[PDB]
DNA sequence: GCAGCGTCC
DNA sequence: CGACGAG
DNA sequence: CCTCGTCGGGGACGCTG
């Protein structure tokens, strides 16, 4: 089946005194809170640099026993880059090397990938920010779909994607990936509302499978707090914003049951990227947006 | 007409 | 979003 | 030991003078 689970906040979900393995100690206490609520989390999302600053956070113990913890529960955990990893600005000397330090920090932990946003630019200048790096072995860069309004690349529609990942197979650029933020095409004028709405985008999807095959997806499955076409982004709990909450009664017609049915025939990563104010707000929404997930999976 | 911000991710 | 200091 | 203020090597958004 699929890979679900969700964003892991330091602030949010690390004991207070947890020193120098606190990334380890935050996933500790996300997957009990996993056990407790009968969802066994099979994937998680982290910040080991950043996400504002071009500093790495996770520090030595941290990273020996994340490779543990990865291992002794079979986690299927994905790094998010942080805001300044832009491979294709301007003076991006700095920018890149950065990069450079995040993947190979992944391989030494056990993480699958590094989600990186992609730029409302040309394909042509992705690409060539993406030839700057030197790939690592095990680890996938996932660019994931952004958000705008008034730019004409928003990597949201499937021509906009088939024509960017065509140019990196034809770069021979290895190890790259496609990372589906729901709330981010919504933003970027995707309908996809209904169960039709999203099957038909994500048939499209399956189409160009072979330029981006469904082992190297992965998806961020967040509702929005905003309209289809907004270029702002703001998340909220599934079937609690726009996108999703008219269908609350009937799940199973809804855009999201289409996407979790894609996620589980092809065994991808799902996150929940949910943010709250602390921690009883936040878990209070994951246990209806799992026990919702639950449903629709078992 | 444009340059500089503040806010959010 | 997370490190780091003030108190 | 704490809490809380602060501030980021990018960028999209909308706003302001
Ligand atoms: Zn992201
Ligand atoms: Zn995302
Ligand atoms: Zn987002």
């Amino acid at each position: 089946g699929g890979m679900f689970g969700a964003f892991v906040s330091h602030r949010l979900w690390s004991d207070s005194g947890c020193t120098t393995t606190c990334i380890t100690n935050s996933i500790a206490n996300y997957v009990a809170f996993g056990e407790q609520i009968g969802f066994p989390f099979k994937s998680a999302q982290v910040f080991i640099a950043g996400p504002r600053k071009a500093v790495i956070n996770i520090q030595e113990d941290d990273k020996v026993e994340l490779l543990k913890m990865i291992v002794k529960h079979n986690l299927w955990v994905v790094a998010h880059g942080t805001y300044l990893d832009v491979p294709w600005s301007r003076r991006s000397a700095f920018v890149t090397h950065f990069i450079q330090q995040e993947l190979l920090i992944c391989k030494e932990v056990g993480i699958k990938g590094l989600v990186l946003h992609l730029g409302a630019v040309e394909p042509e200048l992705i690409v060539e920010g993406l030839k700057k790096i030197k790939p690592v072995e095990g680890v996938v860069i996932y660019l994931e779909t952004p958000h705008n309004k008034h730019h004409t690349y928003k990597y949201s529609t499937m021509e906009q994607i088939k024509e960017l990942f065509l140019r990196i197979r034809n770069t021979r650029l290895k190890q790259i990936g496609l990372c589906i933020d729901t709330a981010h095409i919504w933003s970027s004028g995707v309908n996809i509302s209904s169960y039709n709405d999203a099957g038909q985008w994500l048939r499209s999807l399956e189409n160009i499978h072979s330029v981006i095959p469904p082992s190297h997806i992965m998806f961020h499955l967040n509702d929005a707090a905003t309209e289809c076409g907004s270029g702002i982004d703001r998340h909220a709990s599934l079937f609690e914003g726009m996108i999703w909450k008219s269908y609350s009664h009937k799940i199973k017609q809804s855009g999201l049951y289409c996407f979790v049915e894609y996620i589980t025939r092809h065994q991808c990563p799902a996150i929940l990227e949910r943010n709250l104010g602390s921690s009883m707000q936040l878990q209070t929404a994951l246990t209806a947006e799992f026990t919702t997930l639950k449903s629709l999976l078992k």
